[PDB]
């Protein structure tokens, strides 16, 4: 389906999040053998990643704009999860993260289908 | 603004009384649970609590400022805690439903 709110986290959310200068981490899958974690999928069982995400809108996968935010969500979760306290990338993840929910908060209220 | 009141009347309420939000309500008390390294890994410590007392006493500006606060407390559980722990998976269970109900948030 698209819908306002789904419109909204491609145009909106998406845009800005992969264009920015932390994004580069999570425009693909964490690539386990290319970074040497033999134990990424063993501890993230649900990887997820901007790339993904963006195919998902641009593909209309998503039927509501809270299945993308869990994606989005999962994405950061997975990050801050696998990675240890004072590892640049969660100062990454929590800036970007920070620009999700700032974007989110102005979401057009009521989902609809366009 | 009406956007704090659904984050105090609906959000923080559904979390609140979710059989997985005990350790969340009060702020972590490193001493009583034994965590002499809490505050050294985890820097801006936050709570449901102090969200609510914030709510409560006009603290916010905008209703994202609140939602940072909310984001800070689920992502300070997993930088502390061992992937494994069961505290992990009440945080993402809790966190998926602040999610939901912020997707309904009145604009
Ligand atoms: C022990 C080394 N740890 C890692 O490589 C974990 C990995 N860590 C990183 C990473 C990111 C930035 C820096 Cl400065 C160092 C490591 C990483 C780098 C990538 O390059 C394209 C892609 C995904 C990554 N990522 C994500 C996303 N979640 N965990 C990681
Ligand atoms: C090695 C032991 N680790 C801990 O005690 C960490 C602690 N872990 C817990 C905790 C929560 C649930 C379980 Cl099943 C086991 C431990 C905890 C329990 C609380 O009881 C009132 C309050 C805050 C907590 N919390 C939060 C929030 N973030 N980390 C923790």
């Amino acid at each position: 389906r698209v819908t306002n709110q789904l419109q909204y986290l491609h145009k909106v959310v998406m845009k800005a999040l992969w264009k920015h200068q932390f994004a580069w981490p999570f425009r693909q899958p964490v690539d386990a053998v290319k970074l040497g974690l033999p134990d990424y999928h063993k501890i993230i069982k649900q990887p997820m990643d901007m790339g993904t995400i963006k195919r998902r809108l641009e593909n209309n996968y998503y039927w509501a704009a809270s299945e993308c935010m869990q994606d989005f969500n999962t994405m950061f979760t997975n990050c801050y999860i696998y990675n240890k306290p004072t590892d640049d990338i969660v100062l990454m993840a929590q800036t970007l993260e920070k620009i999700f929910l700032q974007k989110v908060a102005s979401m057009p209220q009521e989902e609809q289908e366009l």
